[PDB]
DNA sequence: CCGACGTCGCATCAGC
DNA sequence: GCTGATGCGA
DNA sequence: GTCGG
């Protein structure tokens, strides 16, 4: 609809979801709430009763009751109570630091560490990832205008070709879907000498080069196929500095390029129903392959993939442009 | 009544 | 030292 | 928390 049609309900469900994940550490209740928030978020009428909402898939008795209470009062007593709870709301908040999950947040709060100030007082107790998440807390929650995304892409493609002209770098994620803004940058990397059957340092050449031209500023994690770090556009002689941005760089086998491009172009919710159709057509799709499903449900051998739409044709789907892969 | 609820790479911890 | 398990983000 | 075997 418009996100506001049942906004209060979906806001409430989302807040309930976060407390289940971060505080209660009940990941399945977390998803149950988000599943209900999502299906309500697309329901094109103003909900007037919990029973009305209960018609939708993912909405059960407990949520139906909560909707009734919300409609009657404009609030949930449980939600009002946990909001003012110092321990629970502190644990919930600290998980907004990249690197601090439900477990780390609990440990910090248990030993009296509850705010960003407390975190800054206590570098000793943070790991490498958490320090950077702390250092760029504000920046990581800013969004990236597409104009900056294009400027970031310019640098990536240029430096990647410079190291080795036979690389292929493809920016995926929300950018490739043509979104007006993005939360981060995801880059897919491929090279002729790295395929599933079979040069050592392919990912770390590229990382090193982007560090050399001062694009990449920090490293959260780095393996041989997956890089997670921080980047920043260069600013002009007098102009204000750009925010620091999250950037992932992944090295995928060349003969699995399109399955990776599809997978990491998303969106996550597009992917989850694309594999979902696939699981009902006798197919299965991961980030590497599309495999046929045998009579007893067992997956056979990887199929030939030479384009993104090959995957689409396999599974009864008209090809869809990245632009329409919002869900 | 009760088990399922995607999967993955990397960092770090538990334990031998 | 190591392997396996768990946390984390995605 | 919701769904379904
Ligand atoms: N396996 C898996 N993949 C996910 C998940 N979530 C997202 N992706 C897979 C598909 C995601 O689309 C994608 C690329 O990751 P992002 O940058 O995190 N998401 P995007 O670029 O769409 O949004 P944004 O503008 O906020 O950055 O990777 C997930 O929970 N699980
Ligand atoms: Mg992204
Ligand atoms: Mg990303
Ligand atoms: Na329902
Ligand atoms: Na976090």
């Amino acid at each position: 609809p418009q996100e506001t049609l049942n906004g209060g309900i979906t806001d409430m469900l989302t807040e309930l979801a976060n407390f289940e994940k971060n505080v209660s550490q009940a990941i399945h209740k977390y998803n149950a709430y988000r599943k209900a928030a999502s299906v309500i978020a697309k329901y094109p009428h103003k909900i007037k009763s919990g029973a009305e909402a209960k018609k939708l898939p993912g909405v059960g008795t407990k949520i139906a009751e909560k909707i009734d209470e919300f409609l009657a009062t404009g609030k949930l007593r449980k939600l009002e109570k946990i909001r003012q709870d110092d321990t629970s709301s502190s644990i919930n908040f600290l998980t907004r630091v990249s690197g601090i999950g439900p477990s780390a947040a609990r440990k910090f709060v248990d030993e009296g560490i509850k705010t960003l100030e407390d975190l800054r007082k206590n570098e000793d107790k943070l790991n490498h990832h958490q320090r950077i998440g702390l250092k760029y807390f504000g920046d990581f929650e800013k969004r990236i205008p597409r104009e900056e995304m294009l400027q970031m892409q310019d640098i990536v493609l240029n430096e990647v070709k410079k190291v080795d002209s036979e690389y292929i770098a493809t920016v995926c994620g929300s950018f490739r879907r043509g979104a007006e803004s993005s939360g981060d940058m995801d880059v897919l990397l491929t090279h002729p000498s790295f395929t599933s059957e079979s040069q050592p340092k392919l990912l770390h050449q590229v990382v090193e080069q982007l560090q050399k031209v001062h694009f990449i500023t920090d490293t959260l994690s780095k393996g041989e196929t997956k890089f997670m770090g921080v980047c920043q556009l260069p600013s002009k002689n007098d102009e204000k500095e750009y925010p620091h941005r999250r950037i992932d760089i992944r090295l995928i086998p060349k003969d699995q390029y399109y399955c990776g491009v599809l997978y990491f172009t998303g969106s996550d919710i597009f992917n989850k129903n694309m594999r979902a159709h696939a699981l009902e057509k006798g197919f299965t799709i991961n980030e590497y392959t599309i495999r046929p499903l045998g009579v007893t449900g067992v997956a056979g051998e990887p199929l030939p993939v030479d384009s993104e739409k090959d995957i689409f044709d396999y599974i009864q789907w008209k090809y869809r442009e990245p632009k329409d892969r919002s869900e």
